[PDB]
C-alpha cells in the first residue's frame, strides 16, 4: 500500500500496508 516502508500490500503490490500514522 501507500506507505513508505516494505511488503504486506500483495493486493497493489507496493510499499505497506498497516494502519497507524506511519503505515496507513
Amino acid at each position: 500500500g501507500p506507505t513508505p516502508m516494505v511488503g504486506l500490500d500483495s493486493v497493489s503490490g507496493q510499499y505497506w500496508d498497516q494502519h497507524a500514522p506511519l503505515a496507513d
